[PDB]
């Protein structure tokens, strides 16, 4: 129907993220994507280890309600998102104590600095009941935390008010009851 993966992404330029929500182009389907919990996507099944491509089809991800689509301003495919759009694979703490700064990296390379504007969420995990925290990074895509930055986190962690948690950019981000850590 009748553009594959690598015809669609010769017809792709971007010098960074689009800006997607100038465009309202008529839904053409859904596509056989699918981005797995790790970062990874998949294609009819069958992983693309490319990640210059991963990043130019990245760049045209959207949001709408709680589903995600591909839009350029002819076109709109719907993908599937196990988790998160994105997984956050660094993080980079400036500053100290309640003044800390937490800059985040995706698996695609955007940067998203922890705050208000891109909150920190706590989440648990579906499988383990344990805590998967997510970042926002832009227009509703978020970045689930992978093990290591979420155990560098671990150390940069605060208690205010019952609640174990994150200082960024002067706001405080809940994650987990002191009862929990403590556990």
């Amino acid at each position: 129907s009748a553009d594959g993966l690598l015809a669609s992404a010769r017809a792709i330029k971007s010098k960074g993220p689009a800006p997607v929500h100038l465009w309202n182009p008529p839904f053409n389907g859904d596509i056989d994507m699918r981005i797995a919990r790790d970062g990874t996507w998949f294609y009819q099944g069958t992983p693309i280890n490319r990640p210059a491509m991963v990043r130019l089809f990245s760049s045209i991800l959207k949001r709408e309600e709680d589903r995600f689509y591909l839009v350029t301003p002819v076109e709109k495919v719907g993908i599937r998102v196990d988790d998160a759009p994105f997984v956050a694979v660094d993080v980079e703490v400036a500053g100290q104590g309640r003044k800390q700064v937490l800059t985040f990296t995706t698996h695609v390379g955007d940067s998203a600095v922890a705050g208000e504007g891109n909150p920190i969420r706590m989440a648990q995990d579906p499988a383990t009941g344990e805590p998967a925290p997510y970042v926002h990074v832009r227009a509703g895509l978020e970045a689930l935390i992978d093990r290591k930055s979420f155990y560098r986190l671990m150390d940069l962690g605060e208690i205010e008010d019952g609640w174990f948690g994150l200082w960024s950019s002067g706001s405080f981000f809940p994650l987990m009851t002191v009862e929990e850590l403590e556990r």
